[PDB]
Order: C-alpha cells, then structure tokens, then sequence
C-alpha cells in the first residue's frame, strides 16, 4: 500500500504533466496521496495564473464576517457577525492595520504558537465565498474556472441528467482568520489556489480515521453535537494540535504559500489559519472515485448548514432515502 503513515505529499508536475487536470489527480492517487486527505502541488515554473493582480481593490466584499470565539484557547467554536460591505481595498488597509497585522515573530512554528495562544481574544474579520475568479481566461492548464463540473461527473458516472452549475468561489484573509474542522459537502473534493499575499496553514485528519474527529467533536462540544449529529458541517468548531495529540487523533500539518495550491480528498477533514494579508480561490470537484463517497456522506437536516442549490439533486440521486428529511432542513 503507498503512503502507509499517510504523510502529506508534494507534487513537482512538469508542463506536460499539468495539461490534464483528472489524470495527474488519479497519478497522486496511485502514489498514495489521497490517504492524508491533503496534497500540494507545485506548478511549472513556466506557468502562471494571471498576469497581474493591479486593481484587485475594486472587489466587492458584500458581507465580511467577524470571526467571534467562545470556549478556551485549543478548544472553541466560532459564529461569524456580519459586517458592512467593504471593497478588498479597504479590507487590505484594515488587515494592515495596527490592529489586525500580522505580529513580529521568529519563524513559522513562532507565529502558529502564537495564534494558538492567542487567537480567541481577537475576532479577524474576512470575506468568504464570494462568486468569482482572478484566473486569466487565458490560463488554460489548473484555471478553477474552467474545469468539469461535478454535474458533468455525476452524469456521466450515474448516467442521470440533473440541473445545477457550479462554479469558483474567492476568500479574502488577515492574521487569525481562520477555517473550522469540517469537509466539504457530500464529501467532495476541493482545489484551493492562493493567489497573492501572506501564508495559508493546513491541519488535516487522513480519511480512513475521520470517525475518531467526529467522535472527539462530540465529547468536547456536547451542546453543539446535541442538536445535529453532523454538526461539523456548521463549519464552527476548532481544536488544536495539542488537544489532537492528547487524544490520540492522528492528523498532519502544511503551510501553503502563494503560487501553490492544495486540494482535499474525500472526507479529509482540514482546518486552518492565515498568516496576515491574502487572496485564495477554490472549487469543488468531483472524480469516479468520490461517488461511493458520496452515496454514504452524512448530512446535516438540523438547518444551520445552508448550501446553496447545487446540492439537491445530489442528495436525491444519490441518497433518496435520505431526501426528504434532508430537504426538511432546508
Ligand atoms: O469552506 C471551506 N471549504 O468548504 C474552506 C475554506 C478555507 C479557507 N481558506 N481560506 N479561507 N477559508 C479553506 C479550506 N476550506
Ligand atoms: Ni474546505
Ligand atoms: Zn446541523
């Protein structure tokens, strides 16, 4: 079996490895990638996704979030308030800010103590999930907006015709923002690409022991476990390094950097931080491989996890039984 330990591994793809997207994604896999739930790769040298970033100030931020923890330091959900609009030029200045910026330090393992310490006594305010993309339309190799949708894949593997178009998503990050312990809906894939600025760090669960998270979760947060059994999927809760260690959870750790980009696998659960000041897209995807993934994913039908109307149709051809409670939720 490849990557027994189940390591996060770094992929180096020459120009003509990165002219077709699924096929170097089922080349990980034979390499044993999947079984971290995390890989990075590095692109060509001679690649590029845009040109330039000049003007990236004129976005939208329609609805930035504050990130507001409750609980103690290794051990905390956070709920996002929201914010008045602001453009990425005025979000850029205040991540910059005194009060925001990213805090002298020594190294990378300094500031990631640091947040650790200190996060839940700062609320970092950030844009997420904001329709768009900063790809060139004329990158053609990796450009997140324009690979096959996961409806495509699905109808093709089910033979089924199904509505729905999904498309890129951009975030807007400072120091201590971050993103809760979860994976991504009906246990897709996702590709996430940093475009500009400061660090990314990942933590991550290897999928064949995702169970031990979710049971960790629902001792440590009983209150919030008591009203949905998934309730990870509220994207809320955090745990540290530390506390996984002092449990027994197996996970690893990544930092991503600008000009590199991750993907998850299937039912890899992640989490993480940003560094200071930055600009990632991402996308879902789906292969062959994730449709048994798909058809066993849990859901949440307490309401709190909204998702937008992509995922319909994938829970009633895949999971029929499961529609109507599901759709209840909703
Ligand atoms: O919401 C997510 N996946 O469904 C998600 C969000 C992030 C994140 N990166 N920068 N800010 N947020 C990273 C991984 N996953
Ligand atoms: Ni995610
Ligand atoms: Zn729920």
């Amino acid at each position: 079996a490849q990557n027994p330990n189940c390591n996060i591994m770094i992929f180096h793809p020459t120009k003509e490895e990165f002219n077709d997207f699924d096929k170097y994604i089922a080349y990980m896999e034979s390499q044993g990638a999947h079984r971290a739930g995390l890989a990075k790769i590095i692109p060509p040298k001679e690649w590029k996704a845009r040109e330039t970033y000049d003007n990236i100030s004129e976005i939208l931020i329609a609805t930035p979030l504050q990130q507001v923890a409750s609980g103690r330091a290794g051990v905390f959900t956070q709920y996002h308030k929201k914010k008045k609009a602001m453009t990425v030029g005025e979000y850029r200045h205040l991540a910059n800010s005194k009060k925001y910026q990213t805090p002298p330090h020594q190294n990378f393992e300094d500031l990631e103590r640091k947040y650790w310490k200190n996060r839940i006594y700062n609320s970092p305010i950030y844009g997420a999930d904001i329709s768009g993309s900063l790809f060139d339309e004329n990158t053609k190799q990796w450009n997140l907006g324009h690979l096959g949708t996961i409806q495509d894949l699905l109808e093709k593997e089910c033979g089924v015709v199904i509505e729905g178009v999904n498309t890129p998503y951009l975030y807007f990050g400072m120091w201590k923002t971050t993103f809760a312990w979860h994976t991504e809906d009906m246990d897709l894939y996702s590709i996430n690409y940093l475009h500009l600025g400061e660090p990314k760090t990942w933590y991550v669960v290897p999928p064949e022991h995702g169970q031990r998270l979710e049971r960790l979760a629902r001792e440590l947060f009983p209150g919030s476990s008591r009203g949905c059994g998934a309730f990870l999927r509220h994207k809320v809760a955090l745990i540290s390094p530390t506390v996984l260690k002092e449990n027994g959870i197996p996970f690893n750790r990544i930092t991503q950097e600008a000009g590199e980009f991750m993907v998850t696998f299937p039912y890899g659960y992640h989490a993480g931080f940003n560094h200071g000041f930055n600009c990632a897209e991402a996308i879902n995807f789906a292969t062959p491989r994730w449709i048994d993934y798909g058809k066993m994913a849990s859901q949440c039908s307490c309401g709190e996890a909204r998702v937008t109307f992509s995922m319909d149709a994938f829970v009633r051809i895949l999971q029929p039984e499961r529609y109507d409670l599901w759709k209840r939720g909703q």
